[PDB]
């Protein structure tokens, strides 16, 4: 068996280069690969129509801020449509991204499909033709891969079919991307949608896990060469019970110590709804948990990156500077998250005769 | 779990209704599913050019037959192609088909996917989108589906993976059939390719077929409303060991009897490569096999119902009954091998003063 | 993988005739392996203190029988204890057997162990030096074994561990019988503990025979020289729901044909605490059961061909007769039963008189 | 599933404290549990006769040394006949070890047993009854166990059922051992023997571990209160290659990091019958290794810490201080070893001497 290798060491090298890079010095992914459909839910809020045209002028502005933003975000995953649009200069936004020393990635899944005998359960859809797809995505400026699968949290809910099959799914996408130069980018979602407890999460995050890797060795996936994008363990959205971010930390990191090898360089939790404040708390908390950390903690946010830049624009180029703040804050914020290092409300210590301050009674 | 079925008692009942009719009374299934390519390869050796028209001039010639043919072929299995086509009178070939009383089938897989990390083997195509063309194919007319995986036998093949991934995307696409009314036919192909003996082939055999019925366990298909259609256990190609039909019978029932549930109405075998006589003798022997036998042994040939038909065409119209005839004459036989009937050489004991003869000398 | 095979056609040859045996002609099993704690409680009913000899008098009484019971008894399954007992003028239990014809049989399993993490779900122990073990049985006369794995229904039961440590423990146990002479009984006991409805027990059923042939066949298991001892499909003890022994007959034999290959020569049905009554009536339906049926369904029963014996034999040596007619008695009608030629003389639904096992107490 | 804990808060805390008490500080295990068959062959190389005085006598020489010992060695593993054993004044072995502060481990496992269909692949036996026997053990005050499970590559092996088998033979015992308050050794061993090169070694060790640890997670086993004792990643005895301690390191520290989570305190490395000096190198080379390490890098040595004090004593009880001395000499370098701070005078490759175990032979 061990004489009909996977990948070459050339393939090996560019994989892990790649896989590195892009959560090098605590950056994160920026997720803007929102759907037609899906961004038309978002510009929908701020009374913008869902026009091509709309969404690439939202695009344009975040992809257009200070070049600063290689500090912060080192890769961003893309919907096909925005890999082949440019700026209002005629210059391709991948080109755009790639100078300032981005890794530009795209979405691979083309959502999920029913499976017969279970409790609404899905599995996900894709493969066919994912090689082809991959090869050209690859020509066309693309370094990796995103493919979301999701489980859910109910009654018989998840299935040992819906974790079989989704795990092995992952597998395969995550092979047929190496094989084309690609970083697959491993996202098991849990989904939050329930009333269930922060324990019962973390049970089933740790038996989805365990399936996910199991299959990924099976069909000899290199991890070194991969990532990670998982969610946080959260009690469910219509759960009482409250936690912290020191609790939610605790129970994440607990159940990835006990399942993600260290071969993976890197885990960027996925923003699922959260609010732009929680999932940088959260974060920041899980890089301050004293448990067993090899890899990376990052991020690869959508709309936790995103929110309060929508809310910037409103759809009007008059306002783009104030979207372009909103987007550099954020990025700093969660970089800073990234490393332990985010003190929430500023950083001063009790005081009041301190030295010389100004910060007082309020305006 | 038992409290999300499937499917419902009337798809239940539709599934099985299907199933049985293919096989009723001993008749079999014609496999003219070649493609375009395949197709070239069958015309290019009469030398005749491979174009659409040639292609549908000569199913229309198999399909135009005298209606007797509907005491032999209770199934046809078209090519995408040929599911939209007419005979030189503007009537479409799904209902030419039907006014006889056969049953329609779809050729649903996409081909071969290469698995990383094993010593060549694949995995199959098609998934993506199965749901809503097997819904559209209902409505044109197709009743059954049929999906074709390959295992190898060679150094390190099959390979846990290989069988796996092939066992579990076959019961996908059976799922998804039954879903939309379509009777699946899993075929499980262990290809002849090597040289390996008998004995090598039939444990191969089953322990794929093991695999396949776990998975469609596991995936909760409807096995009274299937079909298999598996490889008769025999050596392979470039195996020095010579085996007649009776040797070849008993590996087969014994690794089938072994594996398949007799909830399964019915198991048509793939002619492999095979000359139209053995296929038709084998058969014959696999029906005079003394063991178990709860399910219909038919077949689902492809040339060895079609090679000297196609013989007798040479793509000249001018040649149209002796194409019927040679067609007729396989599938009479080879209906008569589905029951054990088929006498070989004629029916005459010995003689030579018999009674009133004819049959002497030579000419 | 081939080339090493398990079994040699000697060894095959003698566990496919031993089974073959034990079933041929309608004739079933006695289960007569209660242990002393099981037996002591079936004693106590009818007042008589549990001590090895009052055990060893009536198991005297039912092996010194009319040699008729051939007829209908093929197999005695014995307890270690009476493996090695003599009846009142020093002769060998198990020579008595033998001279009639009936084939011995000794259980193999020692009890169930727990399973952390499960909710009260166990696992059976008796792998440790059993193949020493059977390699002695097989030199005092005994020529097939019995393991009892117990799976319930309730909260989380049966979960896939307990499904896939059961199967497999299962398995390890029959190619150890095998590889010493024995023809292993399987029995993967779904207990009717609970209140479960027809449909749940049949889905169960389906899903662990799934599970255990699977596992046979990666153990390498000889399934023609094996049989099986399931449970049959009925509701759980309080389940209010009534069922007829055709619905019963009919969720049965739907599981079996769906799971059990055509290999097994032989189903014996477990009694499972249910009325003497009942395990006929049933029995006699299942092979009335216009569903295919490749494999002979017969009995292997305790209780249900003890009840009656026991009752009229009281402890009193003086009613060795009644004792002996009683058990004839059940021996002949359920061997009748497994030829589907019963016919019983009464008519009732829920309500009415079986003043004779009007209800069990359960447990 | 989440509702049915196998341990409570506190049975985790204390599986917790002596896993970790065990490595710390750079701690190894002495492993001492050889059998009397297995001691027998060792004492017959010093001419001394194999009782159970002589194996008391040099398991008393060890045991009484200077009280530093515990700076080196945090656990010893004993065979049961040595757990009930005294030195020369009546004074209980483990209760000796338990002053200097070293935790008693035992060992568990009752053999090998062979898997018919296999090619001299086997499983092991001790399942039966351990549940007691680890609780009268734990009254006896040991506090681990160990399990040794034997995987061999050759033609066809290790085979997927010798590896599903074992992993789950692994698993069971482990979550036995913990449900008594011992910390199981798990112990997958890939066995030295063959011609086999570095990197099928790897393979097929990355391969086993992968199915050890989803076993352990099927099973609710709870990682943190656990240990693993794999193989080094090496050549196969009878390979010619040579291969370095910074190659040897690689390809184990490798094989390691993409399948052993970081859930686990601890992997303590067997020696494998391979010289003192290079289970000493290969150690240090292994903490050394540039690759992620989440989890301490110890030794549980048997011949590697043994062979010298063996050689010293002779069977003379006037060798007592020359067999102390040696032994504490391979405890103190090994601990050096397992933090990377051991340092070797000498240089040489493939030649030339080692006259010390020149090359060992073999078996
Ligand atoms: O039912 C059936 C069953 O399954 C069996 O076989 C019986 O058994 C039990 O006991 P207990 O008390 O615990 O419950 C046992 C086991 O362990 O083992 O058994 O095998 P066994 O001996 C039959 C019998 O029973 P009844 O109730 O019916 O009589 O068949
Ligand atoms: O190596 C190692 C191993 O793994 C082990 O531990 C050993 O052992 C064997 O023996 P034999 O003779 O059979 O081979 C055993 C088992 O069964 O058991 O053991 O655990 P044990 O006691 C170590 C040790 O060895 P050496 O060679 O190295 O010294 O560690
Ligand atoms: O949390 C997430 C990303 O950030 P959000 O914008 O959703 O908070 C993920 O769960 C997914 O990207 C997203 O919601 C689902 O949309 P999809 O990608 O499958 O079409
Ligand atoms: O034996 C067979 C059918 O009859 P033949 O014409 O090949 O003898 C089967 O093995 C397959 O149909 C065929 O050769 C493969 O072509 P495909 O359908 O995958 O594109």
């Amino acid at each position: 068996a061990h004489r009909f290798p996977a990948l070459t060491p050339e393939q090996k090298k560019e994989l892990s280069d790649i896989a590195q890079r892009i959560v090098a010095n605590g950056k994160g992914i920026l997720a803007a690969d929102e759907s037609v459909g899906t961004m038309g839910n978002r510009l929908q809020r701020i009374k913008v129509e869902n026009s091509e045209e709309n969404r690439r002028q939202f695009r344009e502005i975040l992809f257009t801020v200070d070049n600063s933003i290689n500090q912060s975000i080192g890769g961003v995953i893309l919907f096909h449509e925005t890999l082949y649009q440019k700026d209002s200069q005629g210059k391709l936004f991948r080109n755009i991204l790639k100078e300032k020393g981005i890794v530009v990635g795209i979405k691979l899944d083309q959502g999920g499909a029913p499976l017969a005998g279970t409790n609404k359960e899905t599995t996900i859809q894709g493969l066919d033709g994912l090689s082809e797809r991959c090869a050209q995505y690859k020509k066309d400026g693309v370094d990796f891969g995103k493919w979301r699968a999701v489980l859910r949290i109910a009654d018989q809910c998840p299935s040992s079919l819906a974790i079989q099959e989704n795990a092995n799914t992952l597998a395969r996408y995550a092979s047929i991307c190496q094989q084309n130069g690609l970083v697959p980018i491993v996202e098991p979602e849990v989904i939050p949608d329930g009333d269930h407890d922060l324990e019962h999460c973390q049970y089933v995050t740790e038996k989805v896990l365990a399936a996910v890797y199991k299959a990924l060795n099976d069909h000899h996936v290199y991890l070194e060469g991969t990532l990670l994008k998982p969610n946080m363990v959260t009690a469910g959205h219509a759960c009482t019970k409250k936690y912290t971010p020191e609790q939610v930390a605790m129970a994440t990191v607990t159940a990835l110590h006990r399942t993600v090898p260290a071969a993976v360089p890197g885990i960027c939790f996925l923003s699922g709804g959260m609010s732009e404040e929680d999932a940088t708390l959260n974060l920041n908390a899980i890089n301050l948990c004293p448990l067993p950390k090899p890899w990376k903690l990052s991020f690869s946010y959508g709309r936790a990156l995103q929110a309060s830049a929508l809310a910037a624009w409103g759809g009007k180029a008059e306002n783009k500077k104030a979207t372009q703040e909103a987007f550099m804050k954020r990025a700093v914020v969660n970089c800073q998250a990234a490393k332990g290092q985010y003190v929430h409300t500023g950083s001063s210590g009790a005081a009041s005769t301190q030295s010389l301050f100004t910060a007082s009674y309020t305006y």
